[PDB]
């Protein structure tokens, strides 16, 4: 509900000014409320970080998991999973940064165990997500619709390639859903299809 | 000669701790020297970061540029350039981090003309490095060794994929130069040839 509004503006502020130099007041300014309502909804600043991670990891999974069991060859579901994964990134950049800057928070010596208890639990959520891609890649290797490559290395490589889109992608003012979807499909075409000729 | 020892130490400390959480103190401990030694060869912590960036650009360009004019189709030279880039990434991991940590020292206080001038200067070195790959990609497309894709999108996609090896790759001690070369060849096979079959 109205936490969703806080999670977005928190993720975006987390992405722009950094977790370290963003404060609960800064989210209060962005969300247009007082320091009260934020602290009503999450325990602490690190709780919003955890919540954006958790929510953003749920967003990408509800969008990608439906294709794991769908019909089609392995390559065909992998393509659909990837376009979804890239499209999630370009639409929800703030969530994507907090998810993959959960190490930027790890850069400071891991302080609270009862927090590194939830952050590690969250890491397992990202682990499970990547397992979906490993499963389809394995299936696509066996059904011939992918190359006989190393299943582990191809999974690491592909997922890092999908998350690397944020290196050069910017939110263009006025890009439509269709345009973003099409650009994600262009990107996935180079990732799955390669750039060399055959 | 000996400055290189401080550059090695700052690159790795900037990688693990992060730029902000490393001080001139730790670099001195890490080289086995006093703070005064570092303040000899560099005015400021940022100027070290500047020197690590500059040495990171020189190392990778020296390793990769020879393959630009080597014999081969555009694909063959793109492959050779890319392996050397990834080899340099795996071998000089701290330097690579700093060369692309730059995004984190751009969002921070862009403050001094004497320094921000030099930081933007390094980004043109980087931009000019990334133009070497763009030019080879354009040739590879024109000579049929690469699929007829968007040469600008493929350049951004490829370079970000090559630089994303650092998501999952860790220096494993005892790993030889040959093993790094083999692993980098494996990665580049996937970036150039895709995972898709047929």
């Amino acid at each position: 509900d109205v936490k969703g509004r806080i999670l977005d503006a928190a993720a975006d502020a987390f992405m722009l000014r950094g977790f370290a130099n963003t404060t609960i007041d800064d989210i209060a300014d962005d969300v247009g409320a007082t320091k009260g309502l934020i602290y009503y909804h999450f325990r602490s600043k690190f709780d919003i970080f955890l919540a954006v991670y958790e929510d953003g990891m749920r967003r990408v999974r509800e969008r990608v998991e439906p294709y794991v069991g769908a019909p089609g060859t392995g390559r065909q579901r992998l393509v659909a999973m990837s376009v979804a994964h890239v499209e999630n990134l370009m639409i929800d950049l703030g969530y994507h940064h907090v998810v993959h800057q959960g190490v930027r928070d790890q850069a400071s010596t891991a302080l609270k165990v009862r927090q590194r208890d939830a952050l590690a639990a969250l890491n397992e959520l990202r682990r499970d997500y990547e397992r979906m891609f490993h499963h389809v890649i394995t299936e696509g290797i066996a059904d011939g619709s992918l190359r006989n490559v190393d299943d582990a290395l191809a999974t690491r490589t592909l997922l890092s390639n999908l998350n690397a889109v944020d290196v050069w992608y910017r939110k263009i003012e006025g890009q439509t859903e269709k345009e973003v979807h099409d650009l994600a499909s262009q990107v996935v075409d180079l990732l799955i299809g390669g750039i060399g000729a055959t």
